[PDB]
């Protein structure tokens, strides 16, 4: 099951981290700042909560946006590289945690689709600290994919 899991999480990091290593082959900066995002995010999230981390993502980007529902979200929309790296951080995590690796895969995430900053708000302590638990578990196979695949 922690063998399922840790499947199904390397898989997604290495997907993520491909494609921006795929849209950015040829911008180190976008490379290098999404490692380097990817790499604070754990100390972020534990002193402020992964509530607070994604709306700091969120509030790093150029306004107006259409919708900070992750699904909506375009990273490769953004206007610098550090603005498309928060992005595409953004979406990461938040389709990790909404979605996991598919319907398909063993592990379909925690919110059942709920957009996770939402669902961060309405639930118990305990079930909030789960989602923290599983956020900072993909984060740390997006870093060690990041550091293998991605310009520092």
């Amino acid at each position: 099951d922690i063998r399922e899991i840790e499947q199904e999480r390397a898989s997604f990091a290495f997907k993520v981290v491909s494609d921006i290593k795929d849209k950015y082959s040829q911008n180190k900066k976008v490379q290098g700042k999404y490692s380097s995002y990817a790499e604070k995010a754990p100390t972020i999230i534990l002193n402020n909560g992964l509530g607070a981390t994604l709306a700091f993502f969120l509030s790093k980007l150029e306004k107006p946006i259409d919708d900070v529902d992750y699904k909506s979200i375009n990273p490769e929309s953004f206007g610098n590289a550090e603005n498309i790296a928060y992005a595409f951080l953004y979406k990461h995590l938040s389709t990790w945690l909404a979605e996991g690796n598919g319907k398909d895969s063993a592990f379909s995430g925690l919110t059942n689709g709920e957009d996770p900053l939402k669902y961060i708000m309405e639930k118990t302590a305990i079930d909030v600290a789960i989602s923290t638990e599983e956020a900072l578990s993909i984060l740390n196979w997006i870093k060690k994919f990041a550091k293998a695949m991605l310009e520092e």
